[PDB]
């Protein structure tokens, strides 16, 4: 959802640049022209990542930013810092899109506008032969970011999440179903080769023998870190593989946090050794965005390094969100 209807809200003044201001988006602060939208206006808020293709007549705020992106040119959508204030996103007002006029807030108008994903460049041994698509019969590993779920938080005051540091690497799913084990990337499952930096990393931790002895249809979903893997944030000598998440394909459910750590510590208690994303104290929810963004900061697996941020997920394995450290993406323009 690269581009959302959204409503304007709190419009808040920048000393010292009477030509702009600053916008509030639902969690997100994006600079406007001063005077571009009223609190409550409606318009078009494109999110950072959003890829826009090259166009003056719509786009010409964007002109000096373009680029050549996977053949197209256009501009990418990244964090920045403006007289001091941070701005995420893109948000224009409902007139410069005649074509949505009888279109309502919420609506996602991504594919209507064009707009396309910008992603880092994925890492060299991570691109393997393919055996076949991502199984259908698994999740992928996908969080909504917190900046998008201002009612959502407020549901869930009072709720439970386990705490999470998310680690900037590959997602890397390791699965059992019946008689068939295999490993994944992101979006497909991967041929064992012996340059094939996730298979390696699944018969180190000998995470495949821990599926083989749990004898359950399980996929084990985790980040494979370190070097050469998204310029190895955390200093790491090799790779490794750190579980998140546990999915129950004969369920179709994510296993809950509870669940997850007893059977990561039975793995361990019989020699297999896989290791998990660094867990921080649960959270009780009474927090705004705001806060829950504020909390991101802070040291990562590697104490001496900033994370990229957190993932909370509720007790009951059914809600997560991530928040990621604005610091962080102000420091790594590159992601
Ligand atoms: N502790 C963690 N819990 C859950 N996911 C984690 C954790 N640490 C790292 N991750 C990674 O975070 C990803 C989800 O975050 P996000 O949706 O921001 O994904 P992404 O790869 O940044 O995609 P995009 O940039 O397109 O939004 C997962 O795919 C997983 O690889
Ligand atoms: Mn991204
Ligand atoms: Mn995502
Ligand atoms: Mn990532």
């Amino acid at each position: 959802k690269l581009a959302t209807i959204r409503t304007a809200g709190e419009i808040t003044p920048i000393a010292g640049a009477e030509a702009i201001e600053c916008c509030h988006v639902d969690g997100w602060t994006c600079v406007i022209k001063k005077g571009e939208f009223k609190q409550g206006d409606r318009g078009v808020y494109f999110e950072i990542d959003s890829f826009i293709k090259e166009d003056n007549d719509r786009y010409p705020m964007l002109s000096k930013q373009v680029i050549d992106y996977e053949g197209q040119r256009g501009t990418r959508l990244r964090t920045a810092r403006l007289r001091g204030q941070l701005s995420q996103g893109l948000f224009l007002p409902m007139d410069r899109f005649p074509e949505l006029a009888s279109n309502q807030v919420g609506d996602d108008v991504t594919e209507i506008l064009g707009i396309t994903k910008w992603e880092p460049p994925i890492s060299t041994n991570l691109s393997g032969e393919i055996l076949g698509e991502f199984p259908t019969f698994i999740s992928k590993t996908d969080q909504e970011r917190v900046q998008n779920l201002i009612p959502q938080i407020e549901e869930n005051k009072g709720q439970k999440f386990e705490v999470t540091v998310a680690l900037d690497g590959s997602s890397m799913t390791v699965y059992r179903k019946d008689d068939h084990i295999g490993v994944c990337g992101r979006n497909w499952e991967l041929r064992e080769t012996a340059t094939n930096a996730q298979w390696h990393a699944a018969r180190r931790n000998k995470m495949i023998e821990g599926l083989q002895f749990l004898n359950r249809n399980l996929a084990l979903q985790g980040e494979i870190i370190g070097e050469s893997i998204q310029g190895n944030l955390e200093k790491l000598k090799g790779q490794d593989f750190y579980l998140f998440d546990i999915y129950d394909i004969d369920k179709a459910q994510y296993l809950t946090p509870i669940e997850r750590q007893s059977l990561v510590k039975q793995l361990n208690d019989n020699g297999f050794t896989v290791k998990h994303v660094p867990i921080l104290d649960d959270l009780e929810l009474n927090h705004t965005a705001e806060q829950i963004l504020a909390m991101a900061d802070g040291p990562s697996l590697n104490k001496n390094v900033k994370r990229e941020g957190l993932v909370f997920k509720r007790l009951d394995g059914k809600f997560s969100f991530k928040a990621i450290s604005n610091a962080y993406l102000e420091k790594h323009k590159d992601r």
